[PDB]
């Protein structure tokens, strides 16, 4: 894949930011940074929790009601945490101290062992001296929200192909009327029941499969097209129904 | 929309006047000003409270009474407030000090985050040195009344379309007489009760809907016209009653 | 900067006046004083509130009206406050007591932690014994108005440089007539819409940008000059329109 699969390869190994302010794109290619500098180490890191607020905006379901005086607060979030470590010998906690003086938004990247290297932005939400015990100097900083470049159609739809031997109606229907495409089957040596035909156009038509028939409903004008393919291509049949403009 | 919707995106962000005296229209397009100059900053700004006086003119409901010696005061308002800030480095508080010397009516515009950029006029109702604490130099000025360009028919009336299958009376009535238009209904699979027919002309006629009938009242001569449309256009019927000139 | 930026470094730390009467400039360089003497301590100090009066001079918007008998009061202000402290061991409250006898206007300077060291003048608006509790001897004095040396053009105007590829009209217009400068654009890999050209001379001409064109209006005679520069200097084009003397 690229990133998304549900496997558990925990966390750790101490790789961490990797700050930048630079000039360029802070949400697309983060690997063009000229500032690109290690600050320290990580002990381990919280998940990426934004979190939220994220009002509603208070729907109910009480008293009807007349007007009546709603509110909202939207203070977005929620500051995102992680736990640092540093060794005397590593050089960068002074540039964390400089962040307390600076007060500004600094961008950064963190390697995950979870299959990504995500981009962060944030401000100095905890600073100064840190817990020391087994010589590592350990504390936290808390940070902010990210862009989203994710599609949902592509990646594509699965094997919708429990086909059947359909006899097509192939005949015009009145606008808003339903019609039936008869199902034959010969399931020799097997005796199936998995069959489940799929319409091409759902915008202007719809279909229900029950009763040993395909009920196609002419929701709007033109052509409704149902391609019935079996399995891995061992059978295919195409049927349509034309739908009136009135 | 344009401006009017009931959402709460609070206030602030320090944008402020933007004074003019110029020449042109001080109540229609305020964005043709050649004087157009920032004075300072705003900390935040009061709502637009005029306020009022706005007498009555003292109706009652005591002693009948003979003549008897009423008064009025009408001193309109009421001076409208807001809270300024300024930094040494910003240049304009000297032109606020000049307003104390000048004494005159100055026009201005203020950006709101409330979806508008309203036009103000007013005079120097507070001046000189201001409260300083966190280096901003903060005070107030208080100002005056605005024009109104708002219609109420347009924006138009809502879906008055809980129709019914009416049988029309379609027959002349005497001037000032009432008449009945019978209601049939077939509400299959549903069993409604929402039905509520609407007259076109209310100037010279009126209608009451109760009792499973439409009582149309021939208030003045000519035609009274009742168009009964259902829902989204799934049924429509038109009925009229002619009303005598005598 | 020099002083003006909107940061909050609160107040306190007990540094305070620093009186003078001397001879020299009481509003430009206040650091040439030969009188220059600490009086005491400050607990903390009110912002610099003058305040005002600052009449108007009562414009309305009632009764038309014939002549009719207005007034004014202009009693400028408004006396400006601050809260003193003193320790037995500090030597200067006796010279505050002398101020009660003297009755006169005394000049002074106060260090702020707000990035300035502002100059004051005033008179003894509260005197004698003071509140003691945690051994500091604490009270107030109230004082008066200051000069203003602030420019507004300089500091200069921001990056007015959302340029465009203009084809210039470059042709004389009649006095008071409008004319159009056509806009081309090739925004490859980007698809912009930010473009917003700026005239040099607004005294004798004006310009509106809408409709995918630049409408330049020949308000008075000579040349109107529009320099269109993009961004950081990646494109530039200069266009003019000559305007008739009649």
């Amino acid at each position: 894949m690229p990133v998304p699969n549900p496997t558990m390869p925990v966390k750790g190994a101490g790789t961490t930011l990797w700050v930048y302010k630079g000039s360029g794109d802070p949400y697309a290619n983060p690997l063009s940074d000229v500032d690109w500098s290690r600050l320290a180490k990580v002990k381990d890191l919280t998940p990426g929790e934004l979190t939220a607020e994220s009002y509603d905006d208070s729907y109910l379901d009480d008293e009807d009601a007349d007007w009546t005086a709603t509110g909202q607060g939207q203070k977005s979030a929620g500051d995102t945490s992680f736990t640092l470590a540093w060794m005397p010998g590593e050089q960068g906690q002074q540039a964390l101290l400089a962040w307390f003086n600076e007060g500004d938004t600094r961008a950064y990247k963190i390697r995950f062992p979870n299959g990504t290297v995500d981009v962060f932005r944030g401000w100095v939400s905890s600073i100064g001296k840190a817990v020391t015990a087994k010589e590592v100097i350990t504390r936290t900083v808390k940070v902010t929200n990210v862009g989203r470049p994710s599609m949902a159609e592509d990646r594509s739809t699965v094997t919708a192909a429990t086909g059947m031997t359909v006899t097509p109606a192939s005949t015009s229907v009145v606008k808003g009327q339903s019609t039936t495409l008869t199902v034959a089957f010969q399931p020799e040596g097997v005796t199936d029941k998995s069959f489940r035909a799929v319409s091409a156009d759902k915008t202007k038509a719809t279909v229900s499969v029950s009763g040993m028939t395909i009920t196609v409903n002419g929701v709007a004008a033109g052509k409704v097209n149902i391609p019935v393919v079996s399995g891995n291509g061992e059978f295919a049949a195409v049927a349509e129904i034309t739908v009136t403009a009135s």
